[PDB]
């Protein structure tokens, strides 16, 4: 009786930009509570969840979410009673009770609220770790986290074309050093900003967009900031980057650098990089939809570089299974809020995973005090984590969960970065 | 027997900054967790208590708090099998343990982290919320927010003076209906500073530093954002600054918009700034030894608006007794880590309420994803809480706990700023 | 301290062909007792866990283990007190204990009975069944079974040169279906056999070892009896092989129907074979050293068919890392008792699943009344599982448990035939 | 309230042969869960429980058994409430139920399923395992085993006139002794029998039907089987066969070894039988309905042999109640699932054991995992099982229990063949 659902409460908080968000609070007959927060969504998009904004303009600038935190009502009506440990049934019964593709009725972010606010409860009532409830007994692998440090393109004022520029401590002998030569890396880099008179204010992940002239500048920026905390660049640390290319594709064609290129051009800057940087992964590195030329990229790069599809796949279990038929891409970023419940994320991880593609476990830029993706990256084994910069605790928060998994696993801690599960 | 410590462990985490800080976490016989995180502090200061850093320059740039985290070891051989109910005791047994008058041996740090972790543990145990574990059952007033928008002086690259402009929804009905007030002025501010073509990146405490020609403009810039977002300044959103004059005080003179001024001119420039702007608090409006001057600065402008001693008082029970004594300030920053223990905190708190100072409890520039500033500000009705600006979660988790406490208060729930417990 | 050891008892029983092999049954404070028994191994080979036997010629013609036993009482000394949660913790504390590299010290056989004991224990502690305890909320996949039906080569007295053939019912709705499909071709093949005068004596396995002429021979009569059960071969129920080739393979050349055969004339025979008759899986097709020719076989069929290592990988991660990294084979059979703890066999697959390779869970020649092969497959998600014919109920009592898995799965119940993670 | 049954369910599993049958699952209101399995039965005879069978040809050729399986579902109706303490009220109230003799309506595979089930469930509640459950403090006896090796008759393609050919470790001084003796005289004769050149496949109760010409062949080879493991025939390894007479037997005249014998015939081979070789039981000597031939059979060599009633009695009380009165065997098999409830089997055990005949527990052909009449046997101190040959572990398993029995019963141990309550 005792996991069985007693009562399943919601409200409106906010998100580290200081938008309305969801939380659920799951209470079990034994007394068991789990409370999980809901990152920013999107209200849009054919192969996304939607989450369910008020649209009222007089409140938030009509982002409240009064009537997701209302549908939770429903999903309680629907939910009391069935026990927590039965995540996939819970998962199901909230798929059918809102009945639309893209979780449009109930809201995405209602869904997903009561999804993790339910594992939560059930790992609580077990007396187990979040990590150990969803991974079982091999549940004992800390990712290599992906740093923001550097921001461009939309997620900047500057003449930086590419979206975000990232440090990964892949060398590192545990996520304990791996989040100190981090840390590093990101102070030195904010004395080396100073000292040429560049701005230090920060953006949602908790990076720096100074006024840079071009991808080159922030990679040569990364690298001085490597060598001045005393890493090696590549062996150490080494360098991701968010391309975004959606953001800079009009007409068969990517604008970079000033100049206009045709997918076998982007595709030639990329191969440059890599070789001129010790680049070990790019993401949207070629348009969402740019499949035939995704093909080409991997064909070319794909054994010397990490490919992420995020925009590409939309952790989408469908676009997934088509980019693996087709040989597109080698890693997928797995965003909880894109899909809408923990079942069917675990489901597109699962299939990533049998597939040869790495999961990349990743943040939204409106991220919340919840913890739950560290746990979820170390269930499954992911070995990639992507949660921002080394400043602001909704990023912060997910490294300092790290260590309290890192260390309760004690001589059962395994680095992604030391055992090949990492970008490399 | 349940309530009796069987296990304090610490470990390094990272603050908002980057920066390594201490968590402690309580186990009692009955199964019992309590977890909390310190914020940043300081290794100096005659009347503050010193946090302990390694000062290892081959780690985290010498800021490493290992030698911290080693000494909750001998906090824990200390207080093994004491009751947590007994939370005086418990503080005391820490204080004799190191026995220096700034807890310079094992650290501020150090025993802050267990006397708040004790403090969660023993309300779990009794099953109450932090805020009623420490208040009793009055304990039922939200505070009034004083919300960082705008940074100056050491804390921006800018020519304005002062060193924080912040909003306080004093004319809201609720801590609910107020948080959305500051929220929508905070987005209303952003959108005149891109329309002004001016920098947007946020500082530690989430909010902006853009290129501002003076303090004037600053205030300004406030009472256009709160118009644009729709509310009456003054009425609904006013205005509070953190002057820091001690930053601009050399030789009985204070530099302050290119000349400089004997004390009675800078009490003057205050006047002046309170006759033209909704100002209801000003802080450190003279230096932190000035205090002849604080006494006329209070005798003149102490009954039409707050004012506030931080580094006047740096949370000493003596400085604040001689400040009473003097008639000196109306008001009374609370650091948590200024002091060292919540014990000692609580009879700061009560020295300051019985003499008819507000207390407005404070977070420092390095937080933690930790709320119990949220629950303390509600247990000893302060009426005001300083936790930074409308984005970082570091800053918005105390919101977010706030809005969880005004809830489970329901109809018991006041809010400060309606019922003459805010600043005014 | 309700999941921590108190009691580990080890005795001799016997497997289902007579021969002496371990149980173990382990007490948790809290009174939960896990049981399991290990299946007949091996006592020598360079990448296998060695049981150990007792060589006493006067008891059980030298097969006793009581010194396995009696090493359960030294593993007992080693582990009373750890949590039995802790599985990987438990196994490398007995892996410490051995300090062998093939745990020739206190047997593979003893290890493992504590290994799976151990789960067992955990699993009823936490009242969850095992495949959930080891799988977490997604372990809802029931295998295609991989069902003998006809021996040949050292499994019989005949002139059949491959040692196993086997049906498999990929085209079945449920494992529940599945089995009937399978028993019903086995009561057809029964039949053909009595109405052809050929003897239905059962094997190891419970299936059929008839004098036949030839490998052709055996595939006639399994689509014969699949027919006369009235189901489609291939899409209905599919063929499988076990050719283990090493048993006629002597200096390069492989004898096969009376001629001596070049790996590439193997080859050869194996690509007709996939040609003229529905089979989806072929195991130990070329011997377990000739890796250059196995990448042959790989990249010639094993886009079209399903190539099982299993003298190949002995269930040993660093032969199957070989495998992977030369692209020699695309399956692996998994033998717990061939590499010795829980853990470990976990690993391996963890490894095959991340690389592409399907994961074969498989019985031995010796088996006991123990069904954690079932509750394996369906944890790791394997999608499939070989445990032996549909008569002997040491392979029908893993059927049994897979309908009672199924049955509590209930509507989240997906087979593996079903949804892709079949052999095809 | 905590005996109470809470829940019965059932489901269609498979028996060692690859047929349905019952298994029936039992929870009480304390959590306590018993499960069993029920042997293949028949669905005719005019004494015997009729199993209920689906006679679906188009399922599992028509011995499917969802009916038995959804008759359980009208028994839970039935017992839901009742204490599982009441074994006689229980199983009166299923006899009441199916309200037919030979329990036609519900069937006696579901009657008996759940019969045994309700027993398992109320020693696990009292926390005693089964045969103390049902045999008192005194239930400390282990049965003499009569291990199947050679079949002839119906069960074989051979020139062998008997059905079964049994050793029976009648001088061994344990149980764990008695087994290893007859699991090295089984390897002995399947060496005996490659050595000869002779089939090696098992028939249903993991014995071997190899070509022999007569019942002096298979006897001849039992002793050289015994004599080569290195035991003594008679005093150490003695021998028991099953005639089936009733096989062989047409109109007053029984057909052995080529000859037709009128029933003084009959006897009189079985004389001579007994004088030439130590056979120390004979089951089924005279057909199941000679009674007056029965009478002289007993009267010759009654004193001297066990006479089994197996067809003759078919668990029957009122069958046996005559042979009792009329001097008819001294000895009767005892199956559960022919007489259908547990209740009916101990009455007809308590009845034979009263009246100075021995109850030899017996197996059937299609047995499951299963392992009730191990416990049945030690509970009754029966003195003998009849479980089958050396492999197959649905015959395995029961002395794989008798050996977890007679290590928990420790100095209290009795073995029937050192106290005289074995066959001789
Ligand atoms: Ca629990
Ligand atoms: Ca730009
Ligand atoms: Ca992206
Ligand atoms: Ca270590
Ligand atoms: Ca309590
Ligand atoms: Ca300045
Ligand atoms: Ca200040
Ligand atoms: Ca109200
Ligand atoms: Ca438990
Ligand atoms: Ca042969
Ligand atoms: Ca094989
Ligand atoms: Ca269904
Ligand atoms: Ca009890
Ligand atoms: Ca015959
Ligand atoms: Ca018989
Ligand atoms: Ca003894």
């Amino acid at each position: 009786y005792g996991t069985q659902i007693a009562e399943i409460t919601a409200r409106e908080i906010l998100d580290s930009r200081g938008r309305p968000t969801v939380e659920a609070e799951v209470h079990l007959e034994d007394g068991s509570v789990g409370l999980a927060q809901v990152p920013s969504g999107a209200s849009t998009g054919t192969f996304e969840a939607h989450e369910l904004r008020d649209d009222d303009p007089s409140r938030y600038g009509g982002k409240g979410v009064q009537k997701a935190v209302e549908n939770v009502s429903a999903i309680e009506d629907a939910l009391i009673g069935l026990s927590a440990l039965d995540q996939e049934g819970l998962d199901k019964a909230m798929i059918a009770l809102d009945g639309t593709p893209n979780k449009k009725n109930l809201g995405a972010n209602a869904i997903l609220a009561v999804s993790l606010a339910t594992a939560h409860a059930a790992a609580t009532s077990l007396n187990l770790p979040l990590y150990r409830y969803l991974g079982g007994p091999l549940a004992n692998v800390l990712p290599v986290p992906m740093m923001n440090v550097i921001n461009g393109g939309a997620h900047a004022d500057n003449n930086v074309d590419f979206q975000e520029f990232m440090i990964m401590p892949v060398g590192a002998p545990s996520f304990k050093e791996a989040l100190r030569w981090g840390a590093e890396v990101f102070h030195a880099l904010a004395k080396v900003l100073k000292d040429k008179g560049l701005a230090t204010g920060v953006g949602d992940e908790g990076g720096f967009a100074p006024n840079l002239g071009s991808n080159k500048e922030a990679l040569e920026l990364l690298l001085t900031a490597i060598e001045a905390a005393g890493y090696k660049p590549g062996e150490q640390v080494a360098l991701a980057m968010d391309v975004a290319s959606s953001e800079f594709y009009k007409n068969g064609l990517y604008t970079c650098d000033g100049v206009s290129h045709e997918p076998a051009g982007m595709i030639g800057i990329l191969a440059d990089l890599v070789s001129q940087y010790p680049i070990v992964s790019i993401e949207d590195g070629l348009q969402e939809d740019d499949w035939s030329n995704w093909k080409t990229l991997t064909q070319q790069l794909g054994s010397t570089v990490q490919l992420v599809g995020d925009d590409l796949f939309v952790t989408n279990p469908d676009r997934l299974q088509s980019g693996i038929e087709q040989g597109v891409g080698n890693a997928v970023l797995i965003k909880l809020n894109q899909i809408g419940t923990l079942t069917e994320t675990l489901r597109t991880i699962d299939l990533a995973t049998r597939s040869g593609y790495r999961s990349v476990i990743s943040h939204r830029s409106g991220e919340t005090e919840d913890t739950t993706i560290a746990d979820l990256a170390v269930a499954t084994r992911a070995g990639q984590i992507k949660t921002g910069s080394l400043s602001r605790s909704e990023r912060i928060a997910k490294y300092n969960r790290l260590l309290r998994i890192e260390a309760a696993l004690g001589e059962n801690a395994l680095y992604a970065g030391a055992i090949g599960l990492g970008p490399k």
